[PDB]
């Protein structure tokens, strides 16, 4: 019920929130990196399968490719946007 | 001071809401990426299986596996929905 | 506008923040699980393709199959869950 107690709790709240921001940023960066690796490998093996198909026909099957660039960029943008969610209290 | 404490409380709420929105967006794009991954991986598993089948009717130990991420994608959508309940509306203060 | 309302709002804010942190930890858990499932299926279909290429080459030098290792990213997601555990707010009397 004291102004001092309220002020201390407020600083605690802001500091814990700010601490969470950095951790969530790292998790977003690791998720984007994992998606990039997945795209690389899936497309490489799709290309191997396609090459195998046509090299076997040199002597019906639809291979598909993956594009996750937009989602990965949205994750990077979230990282930069969260940079702007930090709390800077007055006083 | 009472004034400044209240302004800080509202700043805290606004920053928190903006972070929640950005995190919801990130979760949406992760679920969308996961769905695309499932579609493409299963389509190429089908292609490999069809190649095996057409090769054996012209070995039977080649095992193709398929992916089901739909429980995880639904959990990401649920997280979005639940974070929607964590918003603090200024009228709540 | 009144210190008692400020105190109540402070408790409301802290509880919504803690609940959001829990939801975010859950989303990270389900993302790590989806990533592990993806690695399993992608590598199993890679090995299936490689086995097919070898059995046809013993029946193709240019065909390269690659494998996926997401272990660093998955450990970093588990790490984010663990660190976020230290971000909870314990207000007191």
């Amino acid at each position: 019920v004291t102004q001092n107690v309220l002020y201390e709790n407020q600083k605690l709240i802001a500091n814990q929130f700010n601490s969470a921001i950095g951790k969530i940023q790292d998790s977003l960066s690791s998720t984007a990196s994992a998606l990039g690796k997945l795209q690389d490998v899936v497309n490489q093996n799709a290309q191997a399968l396609n090459t195998l198909v046509k090299q076997l026909s040199s002597n019906q099957i639809n291979v598909t490719f993956l594009d996750l660039e937009y989602e990965m960029k949205k994750l990077e943008e979230a990282i930069k946007k969260l940079e702007e969610s930090y709390i800077d209290l007055k006083e």
